[PDB]
């Protein structure tokens, strides 16, 4: 449960990952598989990747992190009334990926810490308030899809 002004931090932080989508959709993926290297196994399609640098040299991790941050912006632009949008990437990490909770908490304070990276001294404590909360309830609702589909 965000307040609307925590919805406009949220919203007005997003316009600093709109600018550069791929860019930070790569660092959050990077950041992602380098600090926890169990979810690059879930990746058929980036588990050949065995360094840093051809984590960064890779054009489809840079369009997967596309994808994905397309995907939660998409999300965080209902401010919560994200059911519809939620929905499938719940059932499709749950029961296709397989993707435990703990790893949608792994990816959201690498939100987090890519937008300190990319953004130092612009990414003020009620900004990431808001956005913690926001990631939050994010990752709450999916959990609460985890547990009717009975995935851990
Ligand atoms: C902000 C959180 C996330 C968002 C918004 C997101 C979004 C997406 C989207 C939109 C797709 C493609 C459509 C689909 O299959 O449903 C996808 C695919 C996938 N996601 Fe995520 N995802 C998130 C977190 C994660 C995490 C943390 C993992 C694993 C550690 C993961 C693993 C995968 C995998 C394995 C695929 C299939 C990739 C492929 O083979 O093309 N996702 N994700």
């Amino acid at each position: 449960g965000l307040s609307d002004g925590e919805w406009q931090q949220v919203l007005n932080v997003w316009g600093k990952v709109e600018a550069d989508i791929a860019g930070h959709g790569q660092e959050v993926l990077i950041r992602l598989f380098t600090g926890h290297p169990e979810t690059l196994e879930k990746f058929d399609k980036f588990k050949h990747l065995k360094t840093e640098a051809e984590m960064k040299a890779s054009e489809d991790l840079k369009k997967h992190g596309t994808v994905v941050l397309t995907a939660l912006g998409g999300i965080l632009k209902k401010k919560g009334h994200h059911e519809a949008e939620l929905k499938p990437l719940a059932q499709s990490h749950a029961t296709k990926h397989k993707i435990p909770i703990k790893y949608l908490e792994f990816i959201s304070d690498a939100i987090i810490h890519v937008l300190h990276s990319k953004h130092p001294g612009d990414f003020g404590a009620d900004a990431q308030g808001a956005m913690t909360k926001a990631l939050e309830l994010f990752r709450n609702d999916i959990a609460a899809k985890y547990k009717e589909l009975g995935f851990q």
